[PDB]
């Protein structure tokens, strides 16, 4: 039965996590994927995790199974974090949170979820996007078209093309959207550009899917859902995949969240329950461990407290950090204008490097990014900047 | 887009625990979903389990991302469990093992996999199994097809209606078979019909699939094993789903193996290539805790010793209930002769109760067991043993 399988193509993420640790040399620097990384180059387990896994130890007293949707308070916290603790959405009954394997596991039950009970057949996902996006939803059968996003030159959000891209979307469509620090642009549309895309979305019969991985990283908690927040205040459906890999540094516990929202709790409750089933025939209930500490930590409010600063501890190096990048770029001697980098949002860049430019840092330098030029800023230490800036200008 | 979504009929299994915890009344007794419970009608986490998880809250440094197979020394144990040491398959290298969430979401891989790079179209599942095996197999577009096992009357195994049905099976076709403990019968194949089935297996070309998620509670770790290991000398290629929820008490924390064989290594690279393309488009990389317990104990001879004492403990309380089971069946004045239920094996037991009778012992007693008639021999304790049994039989 397998004489005749070809080998599949690697990730051009993760294949890369492969390739780094194969490589020997010592100075190799890995700048991939995006994982945080503090001033020493670890990336530890945040101490409000250990402390609410310390409370797990002690207190919990059985490993029964968690129901299709997972843990109830975890679900209420997303909620309020997404939409806010007035919101009406909460109030009104209209959405249901069910917990699963990570943002890309959200995104894959919602897929499988709108491909079996929905009539969606096309999917639209932003030029560039993370690559991951198309895989999801190809393999639940939909089909994946592209939108305009970024203009290359300027290096800033080509409005004209997003909206002009999008004008070939028809009523009954899934447009997807990043909810704050759009991978790998970092650029973001500006409450004006949200609300615009918000009225466009309504008129267009469009299904708003936001992808929101990095709640947190951009300006704040609060902040980074104010895109979402307009869509939701326009619309009676709209569906959410949020994940608590980065800003909870839980990446291995796979601790995500796929939000439905529709027009009434009746409603919700139907279309939830066929959510509940495509679970039941891929994993049948989620990871209890991961999704337990978020919840014990959002419910605490010391621990909360103390989670929140490391958060913002996180933004504020990581903004250091390209900060201190450029300004090693120029020092350096490198010839082109990278001060667009201080502009963008998130973890990552678009340094704006060639594919073969990226291909001898990693060969020549043992430098390694992604082969779009999406370079991770939050794997930059001070120690590392210097040779880091030394092999990307012996490369321009 | 959700207004027309029709609400999903509950899962027999599992909407059971939601009507059990809405339902008031304290006498209510559940026997329905598969979760061991102690003497005192808890299902309290493994003590091997708690050492493990304290070594981890102490030793764990990151929560970095794991790699889409997961981890490795968990990996070389569920072969070395589910083949044996000294193992040709494992020296050969013609193995490989993904850490999957749970023994469901092993499934749900293997069927993505097939589906997408193999010719298979039709998968064999017994009659009766669990109910959630059609639905995952349904969900990746294979369709299923059924095969005689029980024998009602006799309470057997009927080996030629088992026989004659599969001879409908085509080269290529795929046929799953429980590996010991079979959901819901409790019959399983003797050594001998075992190697029987392997070899008119290799003589029609079909794909072997065995789900393996009782591994431990029949007679013991290695005999569980005795029948995928007479398959395995003589396959060149089979798949195999285990699950560590039952027997790790790890039920919530989704800890399961896929794990692929073919002819050779090079072979069963190419294919697992695919398999980890699969798993990327679901979930990404499996959740890390559960896994790392079952690897931490299984890789220390203290705790493991601890474990598989914990294991026996499990099993053999079992064996006493099910067999005071029929004694206060007998006793109470059940006319109907239940002596059958000593002969099976595993957490469970077809009663050989109707649907109405099932409904009424629900209804009336509060008394729940799977429309089937299938009951949790593990969810009795000395206590509930009189009260379950003048309710069985007030329904006789
Ligand atoms: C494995 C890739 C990690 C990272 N992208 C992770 C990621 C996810 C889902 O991640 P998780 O399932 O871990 O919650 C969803 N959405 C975006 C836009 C992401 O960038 C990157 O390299 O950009
Ligand atoms: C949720 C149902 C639990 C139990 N069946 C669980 C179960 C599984 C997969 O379980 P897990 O994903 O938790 O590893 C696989 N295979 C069989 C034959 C099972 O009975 C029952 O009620 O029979």
């Amino acid at each position: 039965m397998f004489e005749n399988i070809t080998a599949a193509p690697a990730d051009p993420i993760l294949g890369l996590a492969d390739l780094f640790r194969a490589d020997e040399r010592p100075g190799k620097i890995n700048l991939g994927i995006g994982v945080y990384k503090d001033e020493t180059g670890k990336t530890p387990v945040l101490t409000s995790v250990k402390k609410a896994e310390q409370y797990l130890l002690e207190n919990e007293t059985t490993k029964n199974y968690l129901g299709i949707d997972g843990i109830p308070e975890f679900g209420r916290c997303t909620q309020e974090l997404l939409f806010g603790k007035g919101s009406a959405l909460i109030n009104d009954k209209r959405a249901r949170t069910a917990q699963t394997p990570g943002g890309t596991g959200a995104l894959r039950v919602a897929a499988d979820f709108l491909a079996k009970n929905t009539s969606v057949k096309r999917v639209w996902v932003s030029n560039p996007s993370w690559p991951n996006h198309k895989s999801v939803f190809n393999s639940a059968g939909l089909e994946v078209r592209e939108y305009a996003y970024y203009d290359a030159e300027n290096h800033t959000l080509d409005f004209d093309a997003l909206i002009n891209s999008l004008n070939e979307a028809q009523a009954g469509d899934v447009v997807l959207f990043h909810g704050c620090c759009h991978n790998p642009t970092g650029i973001d549309p500006t409450l004006e550009q949200w609300q615009t895309l918000a009225q466009l979305s309504v008129e267009k019969g469009w299904l708003p899917l936001f992808d929101f991985a990095y709640q947190g990283f951009a300006r704040g908690l609060e902040e980074d859902a104010e895109g979402l927040r307009a869509f939701a205040a326009m619309h009676k459906e709209l569906i959410v995949a949020s994940s608590y890999s980065k800003n909870f540094g839980l990446y291995n516990e796979r601790v995500g969240a796929c939000t439905l929202v529709a027009a009434d709790s009746e409603t919700v409750d139907r279309a939830f329950s066929q959510m509940k089933a495509a679970i039941r025939a891929n994993y049948s209930n989620p990871p209890a461990h991961g999704a337990s500490v978020v919840a014990t930590i959002l419910s605490n409010d010391a621990l909360r407290a103390i989670w929140e600063q490391e958060l913002t501890d996180m933004r504020q190096r990581i903004q250091r950090m390209r900060q201190l990048f450029v300004n090693t770029l120029q020092e350096k001697g490198a010839n082109r204008d990278f001060s667009f980098i201080i502009k963008q949002n998130g973890m990552f860049s678009f340094s704006g490097l060639t594919k073969e430019q990226v291909l001898r840092l990693r060969e020549e330098f043992g430098v390694y990014a992604v082969a779009s030029g999406r370079v991770n800023v939050a794997g930059m230490t001070p120690d590392n900047m210097a040779p880091l800036c030394e092999a990307i200008v012996a490369v321009l």
